[PDB]
């Protein structure tokens, strides 16, 4: 029964079919078991290893790289001598990397809980329940309890299902519904029905939520739901039913990859074309097998040239390192590629309460009628100070220090904020300072009892802890609290029946004493207070009332006001039924206007600030609050959000106001929208809909299992640190201190670690184009492989590997903050950039070829065959050029391999420096600008040397020391890319602006 809560407690009786004194019999059991399925959510999807260890072969480029392993392994085979020392390094060396690859994989999973599987944390084991086969009750496993079962929950019992209260056996039930609803004061349930069947779990008084705890008493009630039908079960397949994109750079990265497999074919055929001639060859001599060999060789190193191999490393060690530093200023980041998006940021939604304020209530003023004289009227407005809830303050009249007690009205403003309170104060002396115990609103009020001080106490004759609740105490004496009438949203208002103290035999003298907000309360009151004595409600008076109320709460004072008022005369306690809230109105009818109370919850001090850091970041923000709108508004114009003297008509909604709205104007509201006060569950994630419509990049705050799919939706979900576990889990990233401001902050450090990104992956891709390049330019020639697999792999993976992670480090830009979100479309390479790394690219091609070429030729130490061509052949089963000797075998001599890695190291090393950044020139920003870099080009040519010499390493490569003489060769084709860059980049800056 969806609509339960609307239904009367027999209705839902007669529905099913069941006795409440019996509860279902093992045939109803049977059938609704059947109609309804056990009561529980699905269990996640059976993601075994090997389904695990299959996915980290999907990816483009894995795929590649395992085609290139298994050519690699099959050459490493079907091939002549007894070389084999260093034959199967090569495959094993991209399997392994392969083999690394998945094995990282597979270990993040293991370690990923989601969102889902959290909410499994909130359904009991068992349940108690009454069925007709057992008069005592029995306990049995929840997920076997049904719908029209009889239940029975206790103090301290997790409710098992969405369950109508059908009978409350102690005095009252109390339950904690904070993962719910938010409320972290437990509410009372009553077993009325509540009228609306759209009524919001807030205002379902009667009912008992799956995943919620019985914070005091005792129950009986009826299953109305179970399964994914119950409130979190609904929340349960929302999330299900969303799916989260890929990041920007994800995005970018697949496409690339997708490419990046299209020209490699490409410059396969093209390989192939410009081979073409070999048609035109006799069929007789010429080995055949020995030069399928060369093409399917040229395609290894093809494919391992393309693919930046060491990327992935390099980019989840800036994240990491980014993170940790995250951490440091209090933000928790859950997904290490949501750092990107969250540079991205283009619309911030933030709940007020505790986050863009302290949540740390305080009374700051509070009136009484003065004299009321026909037309003439005048109240008595004061101040208080302090701001703690600590009883360190004093109250003021037009600043000028008064005693509480010399006004009577005030006596009685005290009595009510005292006993209609069910909140108080505790000094915690570990800490050293006082501490709420309650709400902060009521606390606020308890605290405001100890400053005012209406009787004159020896307060500071008591030691700190009895400071606490001394005032309070006082009061309490003299009137006996017999009921309280607690508060509900439909009349926004409190109140508690009490009977003097000292009173004999005698039926008279008890009064109720209601707080509440304003309007509701005015209305009811029939008198208003002066002094001591009382008088008629009059219209002007009333307005004046409200005129203040309005100033105070909708003027720079934002303030939360709440009217204190007394029924002189309440009902006989006899004829109240304190079992319905449906008649607390009524009860608090005919009442005495005594006062006005005005409290804020002030602003962070670091809002203001962070709130201009988005306006000059062109980052849009939202307030979502339960202030009412007026007041809403006003706070946004007091922090920033709104200009003090702006309009706002279009730009501010309650959710009542958006829910009228077609869903054509809902959508337009979102993109110009600043404000959203009274809110309901639903709103947020409908926000967050339409503002994705739009394209927005949006962070949305929560904290509770029902913002949880709000949270999920957004591309940056923000859970509050002092929230549920289950908000986190949904979040990308975590509030350690709830600031918002720390949103702020994460946001330009999110921006900071993306350039740099976009810096050392451009450095990367930029190499693997020069590596093709070398591999095409050979392949085409027909020359002696310049560089190999193992090679290039040492290179994508350490020696360029270091200079990248350092590129992470470079200083940001100062105008971070001053620029607006990036363009998620926006490309990485592009235009003029796309022309630079083309030409650095055949730069460096050229250059790696030519100086194995050189070695090859003009070198001493080699076959010096002047404008020769090795191109002529590789065979020597025809012996042209060598007219006399007995060698031939030399093409593949380690010397001239070593100039080209040399020569791609030493343009690696510069073309690092040439990324420190993407248009200034050396000569304006320095290489030492980042230490770390230089840093790491000397670590990166320790290693290489590390390979040159150490034994072992120069025979699994290839390589062998150069001449003094070859370096220097080297040095002359590397250090000339400084130049062409910068010759590039001067062409960037002067004759590219506008
Ligand atoms: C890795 C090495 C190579 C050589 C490769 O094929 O990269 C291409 C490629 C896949 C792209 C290109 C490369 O295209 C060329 O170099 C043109 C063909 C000439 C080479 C043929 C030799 C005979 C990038 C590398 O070229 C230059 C010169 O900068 C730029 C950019 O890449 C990025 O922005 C990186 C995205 C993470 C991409 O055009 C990109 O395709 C896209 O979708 C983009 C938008 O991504
Ligand atoms: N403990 C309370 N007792 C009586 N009235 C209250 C109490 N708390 C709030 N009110 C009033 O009822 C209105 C709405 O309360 P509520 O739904 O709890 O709003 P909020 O989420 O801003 O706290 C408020 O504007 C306030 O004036
Ligand atoms: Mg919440
Ligand atoms: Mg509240
Ligand atoms: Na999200």
């Amino acid at each position: 029964m969806e609509a339960a809560h609307s239904k009367s407690t027999e209705e839902c009786l007669a529905y099913f079919g069941v006795s409440e004194t019996t509860g279902l019999t093992p045939d109803q059991v049977k059938r609704h078991l059947e109609k309804y399925g056990h009561n529980e959510l699905p269990a996640e999807e059976g993601k075994s290893l090997w389904e695990l260890v299959i996915e980290q072969f999907e990816d483009l480029l894995v795929r590649i790289l395992l085609l290139a392993a298994c050519i690699s392994f099959v050459l490493a085979w079907f091939e002549e001598g007894e070389e084999t020392i260093t034959a199967f390094v090569e495959p094993f060396v991209i399997l392994l990397i392969l083999i690394a690859n998945a094995i990282v994989g597979v270990w993040q999973e293991r370690n990923a809980e989601n969102a889902i599987e959290a909410l499994k944390e909130y359904e009991p084991e068992m349940g108690k329940v009454y069925r007709a086969d057992r008069k005592s009750v029995q306990r049995i496993k929840a997920r076997d309890i049904v719908p029209g079962d009889i239940v029975e929950v206790a103090v301290g019992d997790k409710v098992p299902a969405d369950i109508r209260i059908l009978s409350i056996k102690s005095t009252t039930l109390r339950v904690d519904q904070s993962i719910l609803t938010g409320e972290s004061v437990s509410v009372i349930k009553h077993t009325e029905p509540v009228p609306d069947p759209r009524a919001v779990n807030q205002d379902k008084k009667n009912m008992l939520f799956s995943g919620t705890n019985i914070a005091a008493g005792k129950a009986l009630g009826i299953v109305a739901t179970t399964g994914v039908s119950t409130e979190i079960g609904k929340i349960r397949d929302q999330m299900a039913a969303t799916e989260q994109d890929k990041t920007p750079l994800q995005q970018k990265l697949d496409e690339f990859g997708e490419q990046l497999s299209k020209v490699i074919s490409l410059i396969c055929v093209a390989v192939w074309l410009i081979n073409i001639g070999h048609f035109n060859d006799p069929v007789h001599g010429g080995s055949w097998i020995r030069g399928a060999i060369y093409y399917f060789k040229i395609a290894v190193a093809l494919a391992v040239a393309a693919i930046p191999e060491g990327l992935p490393a390099v980019i989840t060690t800036c994240l990491a390192l980014g993170t940790r530093r995250m951490a440091k200023k209090n933000a928790i980041v859950r997904s290490l590629p949501s750092v990107e998006t969250l540079g991205c940021t283009s619309v911030i939604c933030s709940d007020k309460t505790g986050t863009l304020t302290t949540n740390q209530m305080s009374v700051c003023k509070m009136f009484i009628i003065d004299k009321v004289d026909g037309d003439f009227c005048s109240l008595n407005e004061f101040s208080i100070t302090g701001s703690t809830y600590a009883p360190e303050g004093e109250v003021l009249k037009n600043d000028k220090p008064i005693r509480s007690g010399q006004f009577d009205g005030l006596v009685e403003l005290a009595t009510i904020c005292a006993l209609c309170n069910d909140s108080s104060l505790d000094f915690n002396e570990t800490k050293g300072v006082y501490e709420k115990v309650g709400e902060a609103t009521e606390t606020a009020l308890t605290t405001l009892v100890e400053k005012m001080n209406v009787f004159n106490t020896e307060v500071r004759n008591l030691s700190k802890v009895e400071r606490a609740n001394a005032c309070n105490s006082v009061i309490r004496q003299l009137m006996k609290k017999e009921f309280t009438l607690e508060f509900s949203r439909d009349r926004k208002s409190m109140s508690v029946y009490c009977s003097p103290a000292k009173s004999s035999r005698a039926a008279v003298g008890n009064k109720m004493f209601v707080k509440g907000a304003p309007e509701g309360v005015i209305d009811r009151c029939n008198y208003v207070r002066v002094g001591t004595t009382r008088v008629p409600m009059t219209g002007p008076v009333k307005e004046k009332i409200l005129s203040v109320i309005k100033e105070w709460g909708t003027g720079r004072d934002t303030l939360r006001c709440l009217a204190l008022a007394t029924r002189d005369t309440p009902p006989k306690r006899e004829e109240m039924v304190l079992d319905d809230s449906s008649r607390f109105m009524e009860y608090e009818t005919d009442l005495t206007f005594v006062g006005v109370v005005g409290m804020l919850d002030p602003p962070r001090k670091e809002v203001m600030g962070s709130i201009q850091l988005c306006r000059d970041a062109g980052i849009r923000v939202i307030m979502i609050t339960g202030d009412n709108k007026g007041t809403a508004i006003a706070i946004c114009r007091r922090i920033g959000i709104f200009g003090e003297n702006e309009e706002v008509a279009d730009r501010a909604y309650t959710g009542r106001e958006f829910d009228d709205l077609p869903l054509a104007e809902q959508r337009e509201a979102c993109r110009r929208a600043c404000c959203f006060a009274r809110v309901e569950p639903s709103h947020k994630s409908k926000i967050v809909e339409y503002l994705q419509s739009y394209d927005e990049i949006t962070a949305m705050t929560g904290d509770g299992v029902n913002d949880a799919p709000a949270l999920k939706k957004a591309e940056i979900g923000i859970a509050m640190g002092s929230g549920t576990a289950v908000a986190k889990t949904a979040s990308e990233m975590v509030l350690a201190d709830d600031n918002f401001s720390t949103i702020v902050a994460a946001v330009e450090e999110g921006r900071a670690i993306y350039n740099n990104m976009k810096q050392f992956i451009r450095y990367l891709i930029s190499s693997n184009v020069g590596e093709v390049v070398c591999i095409f330019l050979t392949a085409a020639l027909g020359l002696p492989e310049a560089l190999i697999p193992v090679q290039l792999l040492w290179v994508n993976l350490v020696t360029d590997g270091l200079p990248a992670t350092a590129l992470g480090f470079n200083p940001p830009d100062l105008d971070i903050m001053d620029r607006p979100p990036r363009s998620p479309k926006e490309p990485l390479i592009s235009g003029w950039l796309f022309f630079r790394y083309m030409a650095i690219g055949g730069y460096v091609g050229a250059a790696t070829v030519g100086a194995a070429a050189w070695w090859f030729m003009y070198a001493e130490d080699g076959p010096g065959v002047t404008y020769h061509q090795l191109t002529h052949f590789m065979q020597c089963t025809e012996d042209h050029p060598h007219f006399e000797g007995l060698d031939c075998e030399i093409f593949e001599a380690p010397e001239p391999m070593t100039m080209a890695l040399s020569v791609l190291v030493t343009i690696e090393m510069c073309n690092a420096l040439n990324s420190l950044s993407e248009n200034q020139s050396l000569m304006r920003m320095p290489p030492w600008v980042n230490i770390w870099l230089l840093g790491s080009i000397c670590l990166s040519m320790s290693l290489h040397f590390l390979i040159l010499y150490v034994d072992p390493l120069p025979m699994i490569f290839k390589l062998k020391a150069l001449d003094l003489t070859q370096w220097l060769m080297v040095l002359k084709i590397s250090l000339p890319v400084i130049g062409l860059d910068e010759i590039l980049k001067f062409i960037a800056r002067n004759y590219l602006e506008g």
